[PDB]
């Protein structure tokens, strides 16, 4: 199990524009196109991101290319953020993947607002961080996914993702 396989489980794969859990236009493996309500705006962002006139449908190879770019961007965003980088440097490799998962979903700014949970993680107070992480909009809106991520932080294993 690694971050690419975990995210593919948590986000799925769709080759035509769809709306994500918040109603935003999305394609591929969790690639957010726009927060605007205009499907025409969304198709134009897709054409810009892929480099051709798509009409709303991409290939699998195109979706994997977007996914590689987005996982790379999430890692580089953590390592440039002054609240996230010391947490990331303190964790083992499995818990680092859990942090990249959150950043992929919510963005670097949103994860950096979990001030109290990040402090617990840095202190390795796993059970107390798990409770604090669940007191969040993220957990109430996507509880099955948030539970898998929170279990990964609690245990340091990939158990929440095997059997899927």
């Amino acid at each position: 199990m690694n971050i690419f396989e975990a995210l593919r489980i948590d986000e799925g794969l769709r080759l035509k524009i769809y709306k994500d859990t918040e109603g935003y236009y999305t394609i591929g493996i969790g690639h957010l196109l726009t927060k605007s309500p205009s499907l025409n705006a969304a198709k134009s962002e897709l054409d810009k991101a892929i480099g051709r006139n798509t009409n709303g449908v991409i290939t699998k190879d195109e979706a994997e290319k977007l996914f590689n770019q987005d996982v790379d961007a999430a890692v580089r965003g953590i390592l440039r953020n002054a609240k996230l980088k010391p947490v990331y440097d303190s964790l083992d490799a499995v818990r680092r993947a859990a942090l990249i998962n959150m950043v992929f979903q919510m963005g670097e700014t949103g994860v950096a607002g979990f001030t109290n949970s990040l402090r617990m993680l840095q202190q390795k107070r796993w059970d107390e961080a798990a409770v604090n992480l669940a007191k969040s909009r993220w957990y109430n809106q996507t509880p099955n996914r948030a539970k898998r991520v929170i279990t990964t932080f609690r245990t340091g294993t990939w158990d929440a993702y095997k059997n899927l």
